């Protein structure tokens, strides 16, 4: 929380619950991986459960909100970030035009089973909506997604 604008740690509040299938409360090492490949990442079984150990704060074995908040932080300084954040806008980017679209946020979301309103939508956008047009391109993906 103390390396993250307010807006970042909105947008990941939302994030969380796609992480948390089950809605436990906590995200376990087989969670983290099966929505990190379905956000375009392909990590192995060991880069799973060492991000998830060295975030692991109270090393009860999963992550809550504030571990997770710490993962999101260091995340955006992968030496691999560029590349890792051009994947997952790939995902979200459904018709290739350069901008997430309300219609391709909601695809991403149902396609992880997560429930949703039309006011989520809009606020996600909104919060990464510099330019106003009622989309996220790319340029504001990367913002959203790096570290300041
Ligand atoms: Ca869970
Ligand atoms: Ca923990
Ligand atoms: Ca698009
Ligand atoms: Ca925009």
């Amino acid at each position: 929380a103390d390396q993250l604008t307010e807006e970042q740690i909105a947008e990941f509040k939302e994030a969380f619950s796609l992480f948390d299938k089950d809605g436990d409360g906590t995200i376990t090492t087989k969670e983290l991986g099966t929505v990190m490949r379905s956000l375009g990442q392909n990590p192995t079984e060991a880069e799973l459960q060492d991000m998830i150990n060295e975030v692991d704060a109270d090393g009860n074995g999963t992550i809550d909100f504030p571990e997770f908040l710490t993962m999101m932080a260091r995340k955006m300084k992968d030496t691999d970030s560029e590349e890792e954040i051009r994947e997952a806008f790939r995902v979200f980017d459904k018709d290739g035009n350069g901008y997430i679209s309300a219609a391709e946020l909601r695809h991403v979301m149902t396609n992880l089973g997560e429930k949703l309103t039309d006011e989520e939508v809009d606020e996600m956008i909104r919060e990464a909506d510099i330019d106003g047009d009622g989309q996220v391109n790319y340029e504001e993906f990367v913002q959203m997604m790096t570290a300041k």
